[PDB]
């Protein structure tokens, strides 16, 4: 069937859309080539619509059926809880899209009578009605990139009342089932340090390793009705409350498999028969579907001793090499099997014999040295998109601060330490906002974090070595330097000067600011301060940070205030 059908009504914006980076002194201090930075808008939605619309042909075989039964046997060990309306309300982000039914995210969080009554009515409707398609809104996503343009991605999501119901029926399932089924292959259970440990150990565990990333083109569009019912068959193996079983059955047929698309103006836009990006099951469903297809395709291809690592549609496989020619042929056999399963490739996969050459989750393993000179592996990435987005977030107030999430996840990197920490600490200190909580996203869930808490967060995530790395790889330094020239970012010497300046000011303030000066900016001085374990690090409640993925799932993981 066709992934989408369209009526001809346009994908519309709900307000004026900004496509150009503003010319602003604070953003200009970070990046001078402002014309290279853009944001996608509804103006390119028709180009995306063409790319995402196609017929799917899917053929399943014994390897697919065998792997599915293995997955269901593991899912059969799970007992999932139904969340109360109150618990599900608390998981709603404060800025989540308002309902069309007279209330918004703040009313949900406050347990307002109108919000709670409506959510209850939506829940009862899921229990009683197993067929009526649930409405969804289709919007063009606003995302920032550097030139060389990408058309906007399309986001599809149901009303706020339905989103709260999805949490009640499935939040516990999507949080616990993926690890029970996929074990060590489930990417979202790892912090960045644990992910690099798993990749390095897996690589080294092979006699003669070969690895590859597999890029599925327009993955959400390749997900078929059959895939979404297979995914439901795995969820149905859980022990579930009867109302949760019915809600999952009703959501599967009424929402997850497909449904009508409405634009921001209320016009009938078309019909979806593939994965919606903005529902609670997208991350878990994509991961399960990708894992299932790839595990079966590994068997079809006769790849030896595979270890996969999956996060949504992002897949990396590390295996035992059978020789150069044999590996090349086996990878072609894998791609053919994936294509039969409706997971055709974007970039054709290539065998890699060096762990550092593999990009998975847009990141690569690199090496630096700690204060003792010992090798430390860590994950890095090309900093172009992080810097372009940091420039946009400096010029405009954005709902999510990607710069803050990038400092958290990429804290050991040369670019996050020299550029991102320096830039934002300089601005926030001048604005007396170092202690002001900001929203960021980790594995798709929203968190409210004070920048002054970064040292203990980084210590917990990455270890104290994240504050002592030096002697970065020539390849990594070259990639950063080239990026700075391309974007017009001041050279590293300028960043060191700015860092020494903000470090002095932070130390002068005492308290949490002085801890930031000591740990975050020790790289900027010769006269190193002593770095000891931070008392706050061991008390941090990081429960729920690296458990599961929630991209598009409308999840907020920070604490709810008592009433
Ligand atoms: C990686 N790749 C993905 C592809 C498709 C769907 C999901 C998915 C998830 C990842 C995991 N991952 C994320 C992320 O956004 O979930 C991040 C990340 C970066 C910056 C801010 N917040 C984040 O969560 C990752 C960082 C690193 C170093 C990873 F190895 C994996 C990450």
């Amino acid at each position: 069937s066709m992934s989408y059908t369209w009526t001809g009504a346009l994908i519309t914006p709900c307000a004026a859309e900004e496509s150009k980076l503003p010319i602003n002194p604070l953003s200009n201090s970070l990046l001078r080539h402002h014309n290279m930075v853009y944001a996608t808008t509804s103006r390119s939605a028709s180009l995306r619509q063409k790319k995402v619309t196609f017929d799917r042909l899917q053929v399943l075989d014994d390897h697919y059926r065998d792997v599915l039964k293995e997955m269901k046997a593991k899912a059969s060990t799970v007992k999932a809880k139904l969340l109360s309306i109150e618990e599900a309300c608390k998981l709603t982000p404060p800025h989540s899209a308002k309902s069309k039914f007279g209330y918004g995210a703040k009313d949900v969080r406050n347990l307002s009578s109108r919000a709670v009554n409506h959510i209850r009515s939506v829940w009862e409707d899921l229990l009683e009605d197993t067929e009526t398609p649930i409405d969804t809104t289709i919007m063009a996503k606003s995302e920032v990139f550097c030139v060389q343009r990408k058309p906007a991605r399309l986001i599809v999501f149901p009303d706020l009342g339905v989103r709260v119901c999805e949490k009640m029926a499935l939040y516990d399932v999507v949080s616990t089932l993926p690890q029970a089924v996929m074990g060590s292959s489930y990417g979202f259970q790892y912090s960045p340090k644990q992910r690099v440990e798993f990749l390095v150990n897996t690589w080294k565990s092979k006699k003669c390793p070969m690895g590859f990333s597999y890029d599925t083109r327009c993955f959400d569009s390749t997900v078929t009705e059959s895939d979404i019912r297979v995914e439901e068959s795995i969820y149905q193996c859980c022990d579930l409350a009867p109302e949760a079983r019915q809600a999952i059955r009703s959501l599967t047929e009424r929402l997850y498999i497909g449904g009508p698309l409405t634009n921001s103006k209320g016009q009938n836009c078309g019909y979806r028969r593939c994965r919606a990006s903005g529902v609670l099951t997208t991350s878990c469903g994509n991961t399960l579907t990708c894992y299932l297809k790839a595990t079966a395709a590994c068997r079809a291809a006769k790849l030896q001793d595979c270890t996969m690592l999956v996060n949504g549609d992002d897949l990396v496989v590390i295996c035992e090499s059978a020789g150069t020619q044999e590996d090349a042929a086996a990878l072609r056999a894998f791609t053919e099997a994936m294509t039969r399963y409706s997971a055709p490739p974007g970039d054709p996969p290539q065998p890699e014999y060096d762990l550092e050459l593999i990009t998975s989750c847009s990141s690569n393993v690199s090496v630096a040295h700690d204060a003792s000179g010992k090798r430390v592996y860590y994950l890095t990435r090309d900093p172009t998109t992080p810097l372009a987005r940091a420039a946009w977030e400096t010029a405009r107030h954005t709902p999510i601060n990607s710069w803050l999430g990038n400092i958290i996840m990429y804290a050991p990197t040369l670019w996050a330490r020299m550029i991102l920490m320096t830039h934002f600490f300089s601005i926030l200190l001048a604005q007396e906002q170092l202690g002001k909580a900001l929203d960021c996203q980790i594995y798709g869930a929203c968190y409210s974090i004070e920048p002054l808490d970064l040292p203990q967060i980084i210590e917990r995530l990455h270890g104290l070595s994240a504050f002592t790395l030096h002697s970065y790889s020539p390849g990594e330094i070259n990639r950063v330097a080239s990026c700075l020239r391309k974007l017009g970012v001041p050279p590293l010497r300028t960043w060191r000067h700015r860092a020494r300046s903000v470090r002095a000011k932070l130390l002068s303030q005492g308290g949490r600011a002085a801890i930031c000066g000591r740990y975050l900016f020790n790289w900027a001085v010769r006269t190193k301060l002593k770095l000891t374990p931070i008392p706050a690090a061991s008390q941090l409640d990081l429960s729920g940070w690296f458990v599961a993925g929630y991209s598009g799932g409308d999840i907020y993981h920070s604490l709810s205030r008592a009433r």
